[PDB]
């Protein structure tokens, strides 16, 4: 018993106002007097960070959305969201800030890795599965970012200018599917504008569509700081401003607007408060099922074998095999192999930003291979591809003459009020594990005028002789000292490189075995952050040469390449679709030296493979979460048979893509020039060849399918597809994909549209039948912009059933006589 | 001159003022006698002067179509064409010319792509300016049309062009701004379409904020014909005059009732519109002594002279672009044993379809041009057919078969009746009787005291005698806007009265073609007869039109081999192909970039029999050449007007050495073009998604290769050039370029093209932008310096859409100089350090 | 609401008039005969009245707005604002109105005509029928006398001046 209307009747005006914003970054407002508790929310869509970045409680990191979507497996995505709920309860977060489902209208989007698919049906069913899995556990979902936050560049002001047809068919559509099938408890409004109006105060989006048309009854929260007005946001449907303390909705701003008849009425305030109360009721109603403790502690209690195995399956099923000539794959355990490449020993579990977290652990691909084979594995780096140098904390000690324990590994961070007599004391001390230090709450730290200083210390011991490059990045100020000798100055002259500085570096000749003193004196942000790193310097030409040489001296090479969460991050978009640095040269040399090299690529979004024609085996890993390396091993050796399909089009070159010319905010606007033609919708219409198309992925076995039954009423389509593993060696899963085409429509349309899919597991020689039933209106409508309505048009239509958007294997023609106009769900 | 605008404004009464806001008929403003304000006559169009009628109209001098004109890249020559359109206007007694057209070929498929100048806003603006200065120097007013973003024909009366302000500013508005800045045209015509939700013709932002308050232009705005859509908004918002009369939106009752009722408009709005119409009339009247124009004057063919012929021939021949010339196939010589093949060989495709077309003095077919050149008969074979619809009936019939094929017994007789044949007594006389030469009877603007302009209700009986030239099957045809019945020997063969299907005829508003194929006997006499009712006889209709036609059926299959057999047997084949004014017309857009029907099959077959074939293409806009790799000589001839055939011959035989450069990009394939997905009015709109990346701005940005790029054209000789001087102040660029004919046989003209680029701007731009060009003649081995001087602001500004103003950004820039957008020969880098924000001209 | 609309609300609620004629003037900036607020939002959506709107005579000011905003029929003929050319040109050019607006209007005219036709056997009306003085009867006379006599208001009557008696000189 938490009663929304009786509480609305009992709250005073000031309490009403106080419910319309969050208290701090993660919490709503407790109202002891009426039994209304504070609710914790937490990022993000691929696992749960909890209440802090710096010194964060470790957690279960899932694979990233585009990887998730590539499973084409609702049941699994549903399991995944169920796991995300357990991870959340472990952090005592009653509400998750995920899934994310904006749209990769082009490939360069900085958060492209974080959403699901360029296809609105796949995005919407992925979204709907994850939310259903979260909410079945009684943890609330927050679908974000509503809507058209499809690039990062200047997102707070960016105006997405988009027709009502593209808006309905591509960008609103995954939210519609999620609402219709999963009823999320919350939605987060976007930072941007749509057609001139910030989403967070758009009556069209937040009220006309979400409320009047869809009848969705959940709670809208702003993206963080993504509120832009006092009264209009309240009038126009933004239920709660995050984070607190409130900027736009103080008691004085709000009640002054009420008393002065400016814009809003008490009815507007109530309407927003009611919606907050309903989200609160969902949380309180599930407290018995979840065990959430208000302002409770955060643990690593979900860090179990059950969780590890599941994160492993999810990661392995995300992987997409893109090429496999000559049976390079699977590898045999007895193959003589070398592992090469910049991503080989990296732990690229996620993209950057709010979706990232602190992990229990991350298994590198190298380690995955080591674990697989149960012994040492030859290795060479081949080339570097980092955006900035980190790795200092990850390879440092407090006192070198003590063993590399967990208690002794890392750096000590000592916080100070002043930068001081011998006798000032640290007001906080933390063991620092990761080099990038992100800021953070303390009583000696003034909330929004936060001035403090960090003394970061430890010992670094070189494992090889030669040159080593040290680095510092600060937002604020700091100085780097090695053996109490200044080596890098980020105090005196500063250059912006997005709020903070450019990396400054110092190359130094060091000696294997010897203990050097690392001390970094940092100055608080005027809330801040910094990164002191170190990397062993290499001779790039010689290292390419070496990797080539080594590759020639082994049967097989495994080259692990790609991008990382610094190249793909909330905050900015990519400049280009290139792999970094000398990667491409590394790859050319290795392919020349051993043509039977398997290439495994980790990225959230497409990259150009210029050497593609010479690459005989190519695997798309994605960013795999905690178990990424094990999952990769599973696929390479065939303990998992690759079963993922691309959730994205993979064009040859950046210029081929439909958003090539409009993927930048210029004069504050982004024109959606391609209209409905996004992803494969674009490339099939132009008949432009791509490297790999939507829905593509190979297996180690072969499959065949046909429509084995088909029926249409005036209202419905039922289709039965027979699928069979025609191989005699591997069991495996195939993804049946159902596309619709209009054969004689008055209106321009995509060549075909995904409207169904089923994933089916088959032992060698096994045959199964999957059923796919849809209401016509789901399958064949388009949005009629002039009439302001969806339209099931009379005509002839074709269903195409296949294993990719290209690989169509069975079709059926049918007729539609019953025309229908509609709105809503 | 006596004509005093303000004085007359203070003298006019309200009734008379209202009467000045609308035309009286298709082509004439309102005479007011007590005040000596004459009726002004206006005429179509941008490539010649049609005069006051389509049907039975006075012949005239048709120029080459706009995209041909722009390909000259010759400002002086374009001024000279302007002077000549003016002389041609005077002979028609038209004081005002409804042209030039300068909408933008944002994609290649536009119905009227052929009519405007270029995808490049600079070349379009300069071409516009040049023609406007030539006409007005001679005292005839221009009317730059169609303001603005009428860039396709599909659903043009309602189509909403949705376009950013940046692209609006830099591509679409910009040729008009150039025209206004350099040539100050007396009139502009508002477009049919909407821009960003509002019909241009009642758009305060286009018609007043920009034209008046920003550009300070002071000419008169007219509607497109019927392109007015409200009574009051259009008046409040800047539309000076509604065409045609009789008025629809602007009767004495609609306007004064709006005024008396305080709805939308005041008397000030009315006066503001009238003042502008008075300014145009004063232009005309001020120029009367110089022009000789006679109010409601007669129409002559008085300018049909050798001086005109020569000038039209020079303009056409300089419009021709040479695209490919391998193996010294061109020029042809009197010696070569040639054959002439192809659907356009004997065709007279002088222009595109619609309001830009006219009745010509004559048109020299490309076959005729060649015959005139060699002074003998030349072998020919049709090759294939490529017409959209069957015409040719009036062009080959006689009133009386028994008499000789005269200029007086040739054609057909049209008889107009107030009543239809089913119903009239035999002692009812026609109210009009005309001899008919062309099979398309276009009655849009037909005028008679028996025909009511508010309801043009009337009938035509069309008669004659047809004598077949071969035995075999003949196909007869009938198309109508209104109602039509076609009789052969008094038995009905085509029925266009019952179950009319909407089709291509009459700007896309008429019926489909219906036909009847009949077996016929040589020398035998057949009585042809068409019964016809105008639009209102058969919704709300215009006067309409109709077309009766006949064609000799052939074995298409057999003519392709024949053609190849004949070409194998000749030294060289000259294959004349392309589109025509039915495929390319006001009214509707092309559906794809294909050459029609068996054209391509024909070409493949001829290029196989004989690789020494020259292909001459006539089209206003790009077509795909699938067999391009195998075609060793390719000439783009456009639609060259009266002298088109002689201009082609000139260029083919080298009496004129090719000096045209492409005014449009030529993509390999329709799918390559920027507007591939948004060149249709859908849900009443067209989204300009490519934004400023129109034409070569698009292709270069994506590094997409095209069959032939903007600015490309070959010659018979060769040239090199290099920047010889360079100097930039903080507000000007002066550049000198030396160009030398490096060949030793042919004299030739070359076009120097100047492009600009910003090197590390933070705004996105095209790679480079044409901002200057010069044309120069050079004898073999001759070298001339050409100079090019411009304001910084005009050569390197982009439109800053956030600030609503143009911006010269500080940074590094690159001038690139060359003979196409793809053949840069000389560059130089300069620094610009003081910035500039500007609005206006 | 309280003064000017009220008599109409009362008449719609109690008497359901077949027709209403729109005024000549504007209300708050908008001519009544094209005021969507008055003709649609109030009359249709709020009061659910389903009669026919005719303009006052010549009280039409636009072609497209009046059609869109709910003026069912322009009086008098011959039409000024609604010629076939004007209307169908607005429709084909997408200016202001749709065929549904035109339908909406026509529908209301059809209902008025329905009322007339359904009553033709009761009333005996004759299309373009002649005009009599057939109702000039004593029975009509007495009614108009009654109605007139009851209308009169006596404002003063000091010292029994009224009633007059025929004895009075
Ligand atoms: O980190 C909290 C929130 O902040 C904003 O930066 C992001 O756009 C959201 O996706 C995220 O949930
Ligand atoms: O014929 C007069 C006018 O009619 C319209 O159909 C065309 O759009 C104009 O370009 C032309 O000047
Ligand atoms: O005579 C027809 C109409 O004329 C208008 O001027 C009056 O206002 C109406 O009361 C009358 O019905």
């Amino acid at each position: 018993k938490f009663d929304v209307e009786q509480l609305l009747s009992e709250l005073n005006q000031d309490e009403k106002i106080s419910l319309l914003s969050a208290v701090d970054f993660w919490h709503t407002k407790k109202i002891e007097r009426l039994g209304i508790p504070a609710v914790r929310v937490s990022d993000g869509p691929n696992g749960i960070r909890g209440t802090k970045f710096f010194d964060g409680v470790p957690s279960g990191c899932f694979p990233n959305g585009t990887g998730l979507a590539s499973t084409f497996d609702r049941d699994l995505l549903e399991t995944a969201g169920k796991l995300m709920a357990k991870e959340s309860i472990a952090k005592n977060a009653a509400v998750i800030l995920g899934p994310t489902t904006n749209m990769q209208r082009g490939p360069l989007g900085g958060r492209g890795f974080e959403s699901f698919s360029e296809d609105p049906y796949l995005a919407g069913m992925a979204t709907s599965s994850v939310v259903k899995g979260m909410q079945g556990e009684g943890i609330a979902a927050t679908v974000k970012h509503f809507v058209c936050n499809d690039l990062e560049d200047q997102r707070f002001s960016s105006n997405s200018i988009v027709s009502e047809r593209a808006l309905r068919e591509i960008y609103l559509e995954p939210f519609r599917l999620a609402v219709k099938h999963a009823n999320p408890v919350c939605i987060m409004t976007a930072y941007n504008k749509v057609n001139g109006e910030h989403c967070s105060q758009s009556k069209k989006l937040l009220i006309d569509i979400l409320r009047d048309e869809w009848k969705w009854d959940g709670m809208l929260m702003s993206d963080w700081f993504g509120t832009y007005t006092t009264a209009a946001a309240i009038k126009n449907g933004l239920d709660i401003e995050f984070p607190g303390p409130t900027r736009w909705r103080t008691r004085a701003l709000v009640s002054h607007s009420l008393n002065s008849r400016e814009q809003i009425t008490t009815e507007d305030v109530d309407d927003r408060v009611r919606q907050v109360l309903k989200m609160i009721k969902f949380v309180v109603d599930n407290l018995e099922k979840t065990g959430i403790v208000e302002n409770g502690p955060e643990s690593t209690s979900n860090n179990t074998k059950e969780t590890s195995d599941l994160l492993r399956k999810i990661a392995a099923d995300s992987i997409v095999l893109l090429k496999n000539k000559n049976n390079i794959l699977p590898l045999k355990k007895e193959d003589n192999i070398i592992v090469i490449g910049p991503n080989a020993k990296a732990k690229t579990s996620s993209g950057g930003g709010s979706a990232s977290m602190n992990s229990y652990y991350v298994v590198s691909p190298y380690e995955g291979i080591v674990n697989k084979l149960g012994k040492e594995v030859d290795y060479t780096v081949g080339a570097y591809s980092h955006k900035s140098i980190g790795g200092l904390a990850e390879s440092s000690l407090i006192d070198a003459a003590k063993p590399a324990d967990a208690e002794n590994s890392g750096l000590i961070a000592k916080f100070y009020s002043n930068p001081r007599s011998d006798d000032e004391e640290p007001f906080h001390v933390t063991k620092v594990n990761r080099s990038n230090v992100h800021l953070f709450k303390h009583e000696k730290v003034d909330p929004k005028n936060p001035y403090f200083f960090v003394t970061l210390t430890g010992q670094y011991v070189p494992q090889e002789d030669g040159d080593y490059i040290f680095s510092l990045q600060v937002y604020g100020s700091g100085l780097f000292y090695l053996n109490d000798e200044l080596i890098i100055d980020q105090k005196h002259n500063q250059e912006r490189g997005g709020a903070g500085t450019k990396e400054r570096t110092k190359k130094l000749t060091l000696k294997k075995g010897q203990v050097y003193n690392v001390r970094v004196e940092y100055g608080s942000g005027p809330a801040g952050g910094f990164q002191a790193g170190v990397i062993k310097a290499i001779d790039d030409d010689e290292e390419i040469r070496n990797a080539a040489e080594l590759a020639a001296k082994h049967d097989k090479a495994v080259l692990i390449i790609g991008l990382n969460g610094e190249w793909e991050t909330e905050g900015y978009d990519r400049e280009n679709m290139d792999l970094p640095k000398r990667t491409n040269e590394l790859v050319r040399a290795v392919l020349k030296a051993n043509p039977n090299t398997v290439i495994v690529n980790q990225s959230g979004t497409p990259v150009e493979f210029p050497w593609l024609e010479d690459a005989n085996a190519l695997v798309q890993a994605w960013y795999g979460g905690n178990e990424l390396g094990n999952a990769i091993a599973d696929v390479l050796y065939g303990d998992v048979v690759p079963n993922g399909k691309l959730s994205l089009s993979w064009p040859f070159k950046l210029q081929d893509n439909p958003a090539f010319l409009n993927f930048k905010t210029e004069f504050g606007r982004v024109i959606y020039g391609e209209d409905i033609f996004v992803g494969y919708r674009y490339y099939e219409k132009l008949q432009r060849k791509v490297a790999f198309p939507f829905g593509y992925g190979l297996s180690y076995t072969t499959f065949e399918l046909d429509i084995s039954d088909f029926k249409v009423t005036d209202d419905k389509i039922a289709i039965s597809v027979d699928v069979k593993n025609t191989g005699d060696k591997f069991a495996g899963s195939e993804v049946v994909q159902v596309y619709f085409s209009a054969l004689n429509s008055k209106v321009s349309r995509p060549v075909k549209e995904l409207k169904g899919f089923e994933k089916v597991h088959l032992e060698p020689g096994e045959k199964k039948t999957v059923n796919i039933d849809l209401e016509l209106k789901d399958a064949i409508s388009y949005f009629n912009e002039e009439l302001g309505k969806w339209h099931v048009e009379a005509g002839e239509y074709l269903v195409s059933v296949g294993t990719s958007s290209d690989d169509i294997l069975s079709v059926k023609e049918f007729k539609v006589e019953k025309e229908l106009y509609w709105k809503g769900l």
